[PDB]
């Protein structure tokens, strides 16, 4: 569906690029 990526996508680009980026360093 489309809200899967919208959340999905948000929450996982969210979650991975803070926890990638906002944590990793």
């Amino acid at each position: 569906g489309w809200g899967s990526f919208f959340k999905k996508a948000a929450h996982v680009g969210k979650h991975v690029g803070k926890a990638a980026l906002t944590h990793y360093l």
